[PDB]
C-alpha cells in the first residue's frame, strides 16, 4: 500500500504469534523492539541513537510476519519507547521511498 | 525518484546556500541537522532519541531545497552524527512509503 507521512507510518507486526504496533523507520539500520522475551537465545549488542548509546539483546533470525509478508531477520530488544522496523526487514518487504 | 532501502537513503539538500548530505528518515518527527548556525534566530527545544534526550536550537520557518523542491519549515540544529530529514519536511515534497 502507499502510506503517507502526515502521521507516523505505523503498521501491525506479528512476532512470536502475537501482534503489536511497530513504526516504519527508514533511518534505522536495525530493528529495535520494546523489551520482552522472544523464542531464542540472544547475544549482547550496543547501538547508538541521537543523544547516546543503548544496550540491547540480539535475537538472531527470528521469523516476523510484517503485514502479510512473512520475513526472517535479526531483531534487537532493548529499552526503546517505540518499536522500530529498520531497513533490514524493510528491504525484505519490498519497501521503497517515492516522491 | 524511486529510492530503495538496500543502502541508506542519502539525499543532498541545500540549506543556507550550502549543500550537505542528509538521511531520508521516516521515523523522525523533526528534522535535525549538524551543529552549525544558519540564517535566523533560534529558541530552545529538547528532543528525544533512543539514547536519551539531547538539547537543540530551533530555527523556525527556514527554506530548504530538498531534492530540488524548495520547501519551508522548522529545522533543528544540535549534536547529531548525520543530518536528518524528518516527516515535517518530507510531506512537503510528497514522499511516501510503498510495498
Ligand atoms: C532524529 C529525531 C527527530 C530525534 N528522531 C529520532 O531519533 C527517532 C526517534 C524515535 C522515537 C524514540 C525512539 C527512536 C525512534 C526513531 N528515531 C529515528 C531513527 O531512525 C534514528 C535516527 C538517527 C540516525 C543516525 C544518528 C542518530 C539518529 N536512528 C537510530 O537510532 C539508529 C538505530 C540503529 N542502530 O538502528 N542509529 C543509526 O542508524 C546510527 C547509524 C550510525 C551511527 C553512528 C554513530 C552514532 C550513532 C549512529 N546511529
Amino acid at each position: 500500500p502507499q502510506i503517507t507521512l502526515w502521521q507516523r507510518p505505523v503498521v501491525t507486526i506479528k512476532i512470536g504469534g502475537q501482534l503489536m504496533e511497530a513504526l516504519i523507520d527508514t533511518g534505522a539500520d536495525d530493528t529495535v523492539l520494546e523489551e520482552m522475551d522472544l523464542p531464542g537465545r540472544w547475544k549482547p549488542k550496543i547501538i547508538g541513537g541521537i543523544g547516546g548509546f543503548v544496550k540491547v539483546r540480539q535475537y538472531d533470525q527470528i521469523p516476523i510476519e510484517i503485514c502479510g509478508h512473512k520475513v526472517i531477520g535479526t531483531v534487537l530488544v532493548g529499552p526503546t519507547p517505540t518499536n522500530i522496523i529498520g531497513r533490514n526487514l524493510l528491504t525484505q518487504i519490498g519497501c521503497t521511498l517515492n516522491f
